[PDB]
């Protein structure tokens, strides 16, 4: 039997994308909590549809789309998906990941009724991926200095913020800031990470080091 | 079951964290009021993620990592351990303490299903403690 | 009137296609024609930077949120 | 039986390290060309004494210790090492790899009768290691830029240069250096970047498309 | 003679383009000479406005109407 | 046999697109009189060497080449072209509608002997098209 | 069995490159005479990394994989290619080719195993032709 | 004479280090007095900052070579 | 008063520690109190070249004779 | 029975210490003078608290804890130390080298009671190190 998502919650999460934006951290957060039940595909339709405006509409339903195609090539490389059956005659078509296969279209009800526990978790995941991806393009890290007058803390967390917010891959992020840090950060800072007894080896680490030995002032 | 926090008591947590600091008495009680129940390494990492900014988050992902390892050194001392079994085959390793075991990266719902609540109380103990050290030397 | 939108001198465009959109989407025309209508008021309203940047599109654009993801990546930072 | 490397070549790798540096692309495939054959202890110890001078060498000496000891860790953490035999009379000391054993201190043919051949490569591979970290020590990117009248090739060869000759891991020096095309190389190429019809994904295609479309002048 | 036809500072591009494509065409060329002659003296004549405007082409222009489009479409309104 | 148009009306007609250029209604209406019987690829290019510009002309042959190569796509999409054959024998290929297949290069009678009447009136519209391209182009 | 190219003559070939350029006939009749023999993709690829700065490198291992895609391309369109064989078993990938199947990655000596002198030969026409492309591209 | 070797002011830190091994190598000293000679001789020589950086070393420095690259990491770039 | 002691502009170091140990164990304060408060006063007194000697200190020290070791160890010579 | 050593003794060598310093040969012939028969680590802690000024107190304590930990480590390696005995029930701890030991905490005669010579002598030479490398450490 298929329940609605409160539009409480849903006014709430929408009010929280209004004034945060798509990007922050408490907004994916509201999203992952919003996105912990299994939802089909008429909910997160009607999800995005009201949270999101319409040019971000329009993108994340291509993003959505992309991802689940994506996710039907795995599935048809390997007939073990968790939507998929062990027989031909079950596997899953797009029409029936995005609700559009007979019976669906329209229905919430029979939606639920039809569709399998793997193909929720899989449109969820698809959904939640999509979202990134719209959130990171929807809103430059080597042009990052730190001011003759700023802090340490302020300047790491713009650099971090700027690193982890563009189009790097993951395993890329902690070098980079660590050479950020190393050549960037005015030259006293540099030369008191330079003279560092010990291999810093982490950006924690760099800050943690920095905040003990810098120059009160 | 898994059930998250409320983004309200987040939101409202993050705002005084950004007036009052990370050091007053007063954010640490909403810390320890938000810290009541056994929290998943998911919910933990989520809540830092959003109150905390991008440099201190990265100091409190060092600390809290070196108090689990603390933690799992006494745990190896002691075969008692809450978290830990009487057999072998319940020790509990550093990937299902940090939420990167099998069958828990990025779920909340299988990691509620496969950790212990020993587990639970001491990834709560552990950040609360890593909170308390990042907090003492941001300022 | 959707035909009387032009992009402000100033204006983003993302705010641009948001309103386009919207007096596009309600407004009189039948379902079937938002989208030609939308692309082709991308392309000739648009201020002449963007209307450049739409023309010399080495791949051809047959969609708004392509065309928009399209501008957005290519877009004059300023 | 021993056979010594030709004083020529010697000679004249030294004229190339003396020349080109310890760094350069050319004095590591030249290193690697005479570290062809698996050396005996004595060879590559008197190549280095040749080759580097007294500062580097000592250097060179503490990392090649370094990297054995590794060698011979790995070696007592599998017995089926091919420098290692399957009973215990066969464990190889560092006594053995560094020369300094029973039957071979000073003596080259000694050595060459008692070692093994998988002694004989682990040993050249570790001073090859060795070698690569005293280069990289003995002599920054994110402060590289475009100049006004410097040409677009130069700037992209010193940029590469000075990524690839870095501390960053090789799964990030592509995106990195793609990024740093975007961000340096002076607003003209800046915005001739920007607005690229194609998605550029290599610095080989931004190279070429910069090339191709470049303002003559 | 088609080698020495420039565009005067005054004049427009397409009086150029017509009076270069008429005088390669109309002169002791090879039919298959004709077009990589016409774009090389669009791109080194053609006065260095419109040279940097053909230089700096995200695309490749590899024949005379597609030059020309994309100039008519690019250039310098005045 | 072929017949030339005479060179009075193409007189006329570059007038007419001299003085009232190459948008007016009246001088499509002119052109679609000139374009009523289906013309050889010579008739139609000696018919635009004449009546258009140098640049106009390089634009309209451009977009003839685009035109009927979006027509040989159809071609090869239906079997059933009237250009086309049953047997893939008669598959026309560009060589033979731009005019230079075998037996056709510079040749008018040749061309209007190897031609096929759903070739001409092919040849014809794709024609009218692209010179409707180059007039909303021009100008 | 490999025999790996003289360091020497490598020196001499670098400095000629960088003195008189990469476009000099003198240069182009060194790269063939270190052409002469067929080269394993170790060897060429080792090579241009030792002669060719870094950014004209990157413009040759563009320009490789494009002539050695042709190169599959046509091997696709005929099942007589000398790197090919008869069966379907025996068909090229480009793995196969730039050196990154199974049992060749950093290995030069299973590489010459694996390979088939067809293979080598036009590995190394490709990168020829790659190496006079990004020399007429670079001045 | 390696006890009159001094790092110059303008002078790097492997040519010194480089001039003081082989002036002690190639001296009168027996071999198992070379290397506390060359440790002794790069703290008291090698100018007040190099000095001061070898003084404040968190782990104790027991070969030239760990000398020389402790220093060589943490030197002062100019 | 021990909280009151502080290193003169000109006073040495050792000086500094006699006097501030004589102050502080000469004082009320309980015996297992010394220690962190002499560290604490060696930290915040001890004018800030000493200051910024102990606090970028590569090792954790823990002892009052361990803080005075390593600053006699890196102490500026003059 | 436990004597204390002469205060006359003890002022005499802390003027030494005050005029000579702690470095010149003089003073350490009065300290190894003084250092003649085996102490007891309450008399050894006094006279260094009498003779040495706070600071080098400080030093020479750390040393003092080194040096011994270094013997318990040689002793832990040897089960034949003259402090240890044959049995387990003999090995010696830091608490009964430093006078930490139960019985001991500020009772010479107790102290005296317990201790055996080895026990003594080898308090007495690490007591001597340290106060070598305090010395050599101070000046």
């Amino acid at each position: 039997a298929w329940t609605p998502l409160e539009p409480k919650l849903i006014t709430r999460l929408a009010d929280t994308v209004r004034t945060k934006g798509l990007r922050s951290p408490i907004t994916m957060a509201e999203v992952e909590a919003l996105m912990s039940s299994p939802l089909l595909p008429h909910d997160v339709t009607n999800l995005m549809r009201v949270i999101l405006g319409p040019a971000p509409y329009a993108l994340w339903m291509d993003a959505w789309g992309v991802q689940l195609q994506t996710v039907i090539a795995a599935a048809t490389r390997d007939p073990r998906h968790p939507a998929n059956g062990q027989g031909r005659g079950e596997r899953t078509n797009l029409n029936r990941l995005k609700g559009l296969a007979d019976g669906m279209v329209g229905n919430p009800q029979g939606q639920a009724a039809l569709l399998r526990p793997g193909e929720l978790v899989a449109i969820t995941a698809s959904a939640l991926q999509a979202f990134r991806e719209v959130a990171r393009l929807a809103e430059p890290w080597a042009d990052i200095m730190q001011g003759p007058s700023e802090s340490f803390v302020d300047f790491a967390n713009r650099l971090i913020k700027a690193v982890e917010g563009s189009d790097l891959p993951p395993s890329a992020r902690a070098p980079v800031i660590i050479d950020c840090f190393r050549q960037k950060s005015q030259p006293d800072i540099q030369q008191l990470i330079r003279t560092a007894p010990s291999t810093l080896t982490t950006p924690g680490e760099i800050i943690k080091y920095v905040l003990d030995r810098q120059k009160t002032a």
